């Protein structure tokens, strides 16, 4: 599906499908992670 390399969203903690550039951002407080470039 479409994605977001500036700012994509993701969650490693629900099943993480993928981000726009292979990178996700994600902290233990709210169950939520950014996706970025690598």
């Amino acid at each position: 599906a479409g994605c977001i390399k500036n700012g994509g969203r993701c969650n490693a903690s629900a099943g993480p499908p993928y981000c726009c550039s292979s990178y996700c951002f994600q902290i233990a407080g709210q169950s939520y992670g950014v996706c970025k470039n690598r």
